[PDB]
């Protein structure tokens, strides 16, 4: 799947070194009324409270709001010290929009993991040494420093289980000539 990264990197962010480039975090906004543009404007003004690296939404748009391979304030202190990137899915009520949003979400999570040298697994293991794509839920369950459970409630409303999300991420990495 093809996408365009819109550069809206927030001016003035800290560029904190990671303890390791071990995770890519899978989020969603939990906001049934916001657009991706609303989310980007809000996070620009409120970055001191929280920020991620990327939004996905608005029909498979990507907006980058922070550089990767530095701390982002997205998932509590324990995940934030080990997250190469943090990718946040915006909501839609439109099935055509969602299919675009979701395909691009899966492609971007795999693209970032591959660039960081992180395995394409979902919610594997239990520690900061278990590299991979991690839901906010897995961070809450295994590391603490947060209680959020995204993105599974939202994916479930669109008929996508955790098992289906794992299999969809593997299908991106499993493409013929995805890698050497
Ligand atoms: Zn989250």
């Amino acid at each position: 799947v093809k996408y365009t990264v819109e550069n809206k990197i927030i001016a003035g962010l800290p560029k904190g070194k990671l303890k390791g480039a071990n995770f890519v975090i899978a989020h969603e906004t939990a906001n049934s009324k916001s657009t991706i543009d609303n989310e980007v404007s809000y996070m620009t003004r409120n970055w001191k409270n929280a920020f991620v690296t990327h939004f996905v939404g608005g029909g498979g748009r990507v907006v980058q709001v922070a550089n990767v391979n530095y701390v982002s304030w997205g998932a509590g202190q324990y995940a934030n010290s080990y997250s190469y990137a943090q990718v946040e899915l915006c909501r839609t009520s439109n099935a055509t929009t969602f299919k675009k949003d979701y395909e691009v979400y899966c492609q971007l999570l795999v693209d970032l993991a591959k660039k960081a040298g992180i395995p394409i697994t979902l919610d594997s293991g239990s520690k900061t040494s278990d590299k991979g794509i991690k839901s906010h839920k897995w961070v809450a369950d295994k590391l603490g420093g947060t209680t959020h459970q995204d993105p599974y409630a939202y994916l479930s409303s669109w008929g996508i289980s955790k098992a289906q999300f794992a299999s969809d991420l593997a299908k991106v990495s499993g493409h013929h000539h995805h890698h050497h």
